[PDB]
């Protein structure tokens, strides 16, 4: 057991082993509070999340389980995975903080897309790494569900790690199907996501600003049109059709003319993105193919993901159960030395 110090940072108390040094908070990020540290061991920066109440409920325990399991098996240069996972504890009945320790890229995509619009050369680059963590996610029967320019981290050299799979309003990114409340998606609600992000990039706006669920709905069908024939026989829901069916028959719009003077590759890839109808969106490794990535495509370094075991998802348990799993997942970590 290495030595751990202690400190009070924006409230929150940190207790961290001594080789993570100058421990700085960034941010209240996501069921937890995050610090960038110091790590003597490698010499690089590092980020630090340490979870919030991990198991106040069955709820909280479980996510922090699920979090844990997903960050140990993600293991790809374009998602963020673990160096470290650390409690204080010594015993698991003296268990109830799990930190977490992963490579600092510094900011989030958003914190680039401020007072600039990129260039085609490196909206091709980030796209594409995306879509390369995304081919590897989704290889492992994950889908993200959440993903928006907050949950994509980038460094100085614009490479980019996706964050929080598996677990600035998200409704803006949030495919159609998941807007109307259907819960028989498929993993290309992440390749909408995708959509909304590079013409973003591209344009310089948000691509679908909605005010609430349904105005968001009438954004998009403004853009890509309203369902046709053969999408609305595929909804169950009488609320859902009969609401699309209540508006304005909409024309999809010429992508060629809402994204002008684009290179006209990338308006080729973004209308195999939006498309309305789940089961005809390209997928990650479809899109990568795509000749907008030619310069970067090289189908012998777009690998995919050891087999990940989800099982526990289904299962109902207490939180002492999940408490002393996530306990046994913490001991067991072992580390990229
Ligand atoms: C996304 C972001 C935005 C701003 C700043 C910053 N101001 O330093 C840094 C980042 C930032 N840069 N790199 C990361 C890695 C992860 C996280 C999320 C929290 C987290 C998840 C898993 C872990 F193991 C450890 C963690 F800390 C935020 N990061």
């Amino acid at each position: 057991r290495p030595t751990f110090y202690r400190q009070e940072l924006n409230k929150t108390i940190w207790e961290v082993p001594e080789r993570y040094q100058n421990l700085s908070p960034v941010g209240s990020g996501a069921y937890g509070s995050v610090c960038a540290a110091f790590d003597t061991k490698t010499g690089l920066r590092v980020a630090v999340k340490k979870l919030s109440r991990p198991f106040q409920s069955i709820i909280h325990a479980k996510r922090t389980y699920r979090e844990l399991r997903l960050l140990k098996h993600m293991k790809h240069e374009n998602v963020i995975g673990l160096l470290d996972v650390f409690t204080p504890a010594r015993s698991l009945e003296e268990f109830n903080d799990v930190y977490l320790v992963t490579h600092l890229m510094g900011a989030d995509l958003n914190n680039i897309v401020k007072c600039q619009k990129l260039t085609d050369d490196h909206v091709q680059f980030l796209i594409y790494q995306i879509l390369r963590g995304l081919k590897y996610i989704h290889s492992a029967d994950i889908i993200h569900r959440d993903l928006k320019p907050s949950n994509l981290a980038v460094n100085e050299d614009c490479e980019l790690k996706i964050l929080d799979f598996g677990l600035v309003a998200t409704r803006w990114y949030r495919a159609p199907e998941i807007m109307l409340n259907w819960m028989h998606y498929n993993q290309t609600v992440d390749i909408w996501s995708v959509g909304c992000i590079m013409a973003e990039l591209l344009t310089g706006r948000t691509l679908f600003p909605g005010t609430d669920h349904i105005d968001q709905l009438k954004l998009i069908l403004r853009l890509v049109g309203t369902p046709g024939a053969e999408l609305l026989k595929k909804i169950s829901s009488e609320s859902a059709r009969n609401y699309i069916q209540s508006l304005t028959q909409m024309p999809k719009m010429n992508f060629a003319n809402v994204f002008i003077g684009a290179n006209p590759l990338a308006v080729d890839l973004l209308e195999k993105m939006l498309v309305l109808d789940s089961d005809k969106r390209i997928t990650a490794a479809q899109a990568l193919a795509h000749a907008y990535f030619a310069q970067y495509h090289d189908p012998d370094d777009e690998p995919v993901a050891d087999p990940y075991d989800q099982s526990f998802e289904s299962r109902d348990l207490l939180i002492d159960e999940w408490k002393s799993l996530t306990y046994d997942e913490v001991i067991s970590f072992v580390p990229p030395p």
